[PDB]
């Protein structure tokens, strides 16, 4: 495979991660366009019963975990979804790890659900296609409590900490891993932000943050184990240029 940082750049395996719109990227709130015709995003199916249970995976560059059929988010008109899968992105002990940016700060961690449009039956005939695939992406910062709805997956982490290990968890209400505003968010087209990196992604970043403590953030990032004898840490892409493509808000942002 790939790794984070180190190798030599990924283009030189898959040549379209050096496209022009890819993701992911600093968002500066102020120069977004606002768009009264973003309206709160929809989602339904996620509050999930205890059984079937989920499969959770480190797969050697995250943790993710399959969602099941059923899971559905709706981003307006014409733009439907089906949920397939989610993961995260984190730093080390200290260092923050999201893989967006706003006015570059850097959070402590990220959470992306990625989602099929109803367009298409399969993920590869979705690749590349414009609006073919869509990522929710929601920042973790440190706050003062433990996180109930995180815990459920962080205490399950020890047990997938070598590098391809897999385990299964109980159904669980997967909107409680989101923050609770659906109205405040900001969207523009990218990319998948590891290879082969395939355009045409619609990537919406909710602005409310969800709030980890400080030892279930510390979980996360030093668990896990990934190639080679190396930790699972600062698994994050760069941010790249926008490249004159526009970062649009549902509401009025950027303002002092
Ligand atoms: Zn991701």
């Amino acid at each position: 495979h790939w790794r984070y940082g180190g190798d030599p750049p990924w283009p030189r395996v898959s040549p379209a991660c050096a496209g022009r719109f890819q993701s992911p990227v600093d968002i500066r709130p102020q120069l977004a366009a606002f768009s009264p015709a973003l309206r709160p995003l929809e989602l339904s199916g996620f509050q999930l019963p205890p059984l079937p249970e989920l499969r959770l995976r480190n797969n050697g560059h995250s943790v993710q975990l399959t969602l099941p059929p059923g899971l559905e988010m709706k981003l307006g008109p014409g733009r439907e979804y089906r949920a397939l899968q989610l993961h995260l992105h984190w730093g080390a002990a200290g260092r923050p790890g999201s893989e967006h940016t706003v006015e570059g700060h850097r959070f402590p961690a990220e959470i992306h659900v990625v989602h099929l449009s109803t367009k298409y039956a399969r993920v590869d005939e979705a690749l590349g296609r414009p609006g073919g695939l869509a990522v929710l992406a929601a920042f973790l910062e440190e706050g003062p409590e433990e996180n109930s709805a995180y815990e459920q997956l962080l205490s399950r982490l020890e047990e997938i900490a070598e590098e391809g290990s897999e385990t299964q968890v109980p159904g669980l209400d997967i909107s409680a891993l989101l923050p609770s505003d659906f109205s405040r968010y900001f969207q523009y087209e990218g990319s998948l932000t590891t290879p082969p990196c395939a355009q045409g992604v619609i990537w919406t970043v909710f602005n409310q943050t969800v709030s980890l403590s400080a030892k279930q953030l510390h979980t996360l990032s030093d668990t896990l184990w990934g190639p080679g004898d190396s930790r699972l840490q600062l698994n994050f892409r760069a941010t790249q240029p926008l490249n004159g493509r526009v970062i649009e808000a549902s509401f009025p942002a950027g303002v002092d």
